[PDB]
């Protein structure tokens, strides 16, 4: 015990190229993430899901924030609107529009994401880094 109203569980880099799942299991220890990454072929399109939970009251506003850095600068903020979600059994899904991976040697390698879950009373459901790799080949 105890089980708070919102748990945000997974983020998931939905990719049918990919030859391996792309997970993190957010219930963890997040800190583990920042010297991991995920590898994206260049070019090749995805969609961010991210999974989390209601156990008991609605929530309004809820919201999923990423910011991009190369190297530790800065180099793009997307918001997204999740909505309005009331509790229920079983996990909600949330999945960004679809997006292409970086592409051409200039914009190929390491890029680092800070994440943000949180709804209109600005709650910290939760906050985590991850990384992405941007390969030229799987």
């Amino acid at each position: 015990a105890m089980v708070p109203n919102v748990v945000v569980t997974g983020l998931t880099l939905v990719c049918s190229s990919a030859p391996g799942p792309l997970e993190l299991d957010l219930t963890g220890d997040l800190e583990s993430f920042k010297k991991q990454s995920f590898v994206l072929k260049e070019g090749v399109e995805y969609r961010i899901k991210i999974s989390f939970r209601v156990n008991r009251e609605i929530v309004s506003g809820m919201k999923y924030i990423q910011h991009t850095y190369r190297k530790g600068v800065k180099i793009d903020k997307t918001d997204y609107m999740v909505g309005s979600y009331g509790p229920r059994a079983e996990h909600y899904h949330f999945l960004t529009p679809v997006e292409e991976a970086p592409k051409g040697m200039l914009a190929r390698g390491s890029y680092s994401i800070k994440s943000r879950f949180t709804d209109d009373d600005k709650t910290d459901h939760l906050s985590w880094e991850w990384n992405l790799t941007i390969k030229k080949d799987w």
